[PDB]
């Protein structure tokens, strides 16, 4: 049964809330990116109205075979109407495609749904500076302040400087990227570029990648593995034994990997810079863990709620156990009290 942070109050509207069945009550689901925990329960078979982005339905047609006629895709940073109400998507900075809602309730109060979202100061002048904003929907997935992470930015080129570095000293190395859900991919493709290659991958992973609105996407991307010298390849092969064998397979073209896994937080982001970054070795392999977070640090989550302020917030994320539920309400808490609303 449909919990209550997936409902939107005063409209029959829900949001991420495929996998209940049908929904008492609910005349149209929103899906605010296409990432499986929230999709789940989509496929052919579903026959209600589903509203999102252009790429959001894209991936619907194509990869989960929703029918045409069940997919509304909205345009960004445009006041909408849905049965009646008024609404706003924006850009999350999660995955291509993701956003944020704005519902402009008939009663006047106003609601923001982050869906995942990595927070930025950009969305402090977008639409939302235009009102006040009575209620939060946060992604709450990095809501305690030992989560810190560089930038993107400070990530990639690092990505970059390592990559030139290691084909340029050795002309026939494999560069190799892991990768498991949309999200990302700004890793592969600078990466890319700075070696003035295509990103070769798997049929699958290209079809994904040809729903996506990237500009120039033709000239970035190919099927054909030989022709290309960096590779994606699922996540769970990113290991000396994943890499030796794909190795083998490309018929000795190349005689060394360099392999990247873009992770989230994991425990020594406490310690170690992005400067101070070495990689697990064993013989012509070597993998390196970068902390590429396409969520908001504890720091960006912080900024961006001082800023709008809500009335009210209600969390997506670490719901399900109350220890959780408590400790992020002391925070919230914190935030208000040294904020003055
Ligand atoms: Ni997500």
């Amino acid at each position: 049964t449909c919990p209550f942070y997936k409902k939107i109050p005063g409209t029959g509207f829900t949001v991420d809330a495929f996998q209940y069945g049908v929904v008492e009550g609910c005349t149209a689901y929103f899906l605010t990116h296409f990432h499986s925990d929230h999709y789940a329960g989509l496929s052919k078979h579903f026959t209600f109205p589903v509203y999102c982005s252009e790429i959001t339905g894209n991936l619907l047609k194509n990869k989960l075979h929703v029918q045409e006629q069940y997919i509304h895709p909205l345009p960004l940073d445009t006041e909408c109407i849905v049965n009646g109400v008024k609404v706003v998507l924006l850009d999350a900075n999660h995955c291509p495609g993701a956003v944020m809602i704005l519902f402009y309730l008939p009663n006047g109060t106003v609601i923001l749904h982050t869906g995942d979202f990595r927070a930025d100061p950009s969305m402090e002048r977008s639409l939302l500076a235009d009102q006040k904003v009575h209620m939060l929907y946060l992604d709450t997935t990095y809501c305690s302040p030992e989560y810190t992470f560089p930038s993107q930015q400070e990530v990639i080129r690092f990505a970059i400087n390592t990559a030139f570095e290691a084909v340029t000293l050795n002309p026939h190395a494999l560069v190799v990227c892991g990768t498991y859900s949309i999200g990302k991919e700004k890793v592969f493709l600078a990466i890319a570029d700075v070696l003035g290659s295509k990103v070769g991958m798997s049929q699958e992973k290209y079809k994904t990648l040809q729903c996506l609105n990237i500009p120039e996407i033709n000239s970035l991307i190919t099927t054909d593995m030989c022709s290309s010298l960096v590779h994606l390849l699922p996540m769970m092969q990113i290991n000396f034994k994943g890499l030796q064998s794909h190795l083998k397979k490309c018929g000795g073209k190349y005689n060394q990997i360099l392999a990247f896994r873009p992770t989230g937080w994991t425990h020594s982001n406490k310690f170690t810079r992005i400067a101070d970054v070495i990689p697990q070795t064993k013989g012509n392999i070597s993998i390196y863990g970068i902390p590429y977070s396409e969520h908001s640090s504890y720091l960006e989550m912080k900024r961006f709620v001082q800023w709008l302020k809500p009335q009210k917030i209600i969390p997506t994320v670490n719901v399900g156990t109350w220890k959780s539920r408590s400790t992020m309400e002391k925070y919230f808490r914190e935030w208000k009290l040294e904020a003055g609303y």
